[PDB]
C-alpha cells in the first residue's frame, strides 16, 4: 500500500461507520482506519522531502497522523464497549483531523 | 477572567466572525478569540482537578490553545493581508480545536 490506497481506505471506511448500525460493523472499519494510518504514519510526504525531520513543518506533520491514531484507537474502545453511537460520533470527529493536515498541506 | 470567562469570549467571538456585519469585526474578534485561548491555557479544567500539571492529560489541554492559537495568527495574517474573506473561511475551521479539545476534557 502507498499513501494514496491508505487514504482511500481512511475515506470509505468513515463512511463505513456512518452507514453502520452495530458495534462488530463499527469496530472492523475503525479497526482497517488504524491500520491505514499506521501504515501512512511514518512516511516523510513528498513536498516535505527537503525539510529537516525535526524541522516544524515535518513535526506537525507527523503529529497529525499520531492524533488521529491516538482518536481512533479512542473511538475502538468505544466500539468495544458497545457504544455503537458514541463510537459513530467519534468517528465524525475524526474529518477535523483529515481536513486540518490537507489544508497545512495543499 | 476565569475559564468559564474565556469560553464565553471565545464562543462569542467565534459567532461574531460568522456574522460578522463588516471585514473589520473579524481581525478584531481574532484578537479577542487569542487572548482568551492563552489565558485559558492557564487554567485547569473542573474534569482535570485531581490530575499532575504533567499528567499527559494537562499536557493535551495546555498544547491546544497553542495550537488554536497558530491558527488563529493564521487567520489574522490573512486578515492583515486584507484577505478578509479567506480570514472569515480560516475562523470557521477553528470550531474544529473547541471539539477537539471538548470532547476531552469538558
Ligand atoms: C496528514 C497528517 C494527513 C491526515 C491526518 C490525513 N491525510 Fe488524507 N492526505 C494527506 C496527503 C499528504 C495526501 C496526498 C496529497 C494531497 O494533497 O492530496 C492526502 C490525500 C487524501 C485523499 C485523496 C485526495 C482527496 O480526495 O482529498 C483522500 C480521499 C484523503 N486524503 C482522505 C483522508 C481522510 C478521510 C482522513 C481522515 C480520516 C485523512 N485523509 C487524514 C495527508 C493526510
Ligand atoms: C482546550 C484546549 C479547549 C479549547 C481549544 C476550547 N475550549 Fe471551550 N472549554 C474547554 C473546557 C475544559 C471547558 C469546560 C469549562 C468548565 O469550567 O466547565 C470548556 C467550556 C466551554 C464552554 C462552556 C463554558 C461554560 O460556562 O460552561 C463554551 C461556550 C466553550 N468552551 C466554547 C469554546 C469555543 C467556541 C472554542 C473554540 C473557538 C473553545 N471553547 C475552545 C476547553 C477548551
Ligand atoms: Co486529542
Ligand atoms: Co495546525
Amino acid at each position: 500500500a502507498d499513501l494514496e490506497d491508505n487514504m482511500e481506505t481512511l475515506n470509505d471506511n468513515l463512511k463505513v461507520i456512518e452507514k453502520a448500525d452495530n458495534a462488530a460493523q463499527v469496530k472492523d472499519a475503525l479497526t482497517k482506519m488504524r491500520a491505514a494510518a499506521l501504515d501512512a504514519q511514518k512516511a516523510t510526504p513528498p513536498k516535505l522531502e527537503d525539510k529537516s525531520p525535526d524541522s516544524p513543518e515535518m513535526w506537525h506533520f507527523r503529529h497529525g497522523f499520531d492524533h488521529l491514531v491516538g482518536h481512533i484507537d479512542d473511538a475502538l474502545k468505544l466500539a468495544n464497549e458497545g457504544k455503537v453511537k458514541e463510537a459513530q460520533a467519534a468517528a465524525e470527529q475524526l474529518k477535523c483531523h483529515c481536513n486540518h493536515c490537507h489544508q497545512h498541506y495543499r
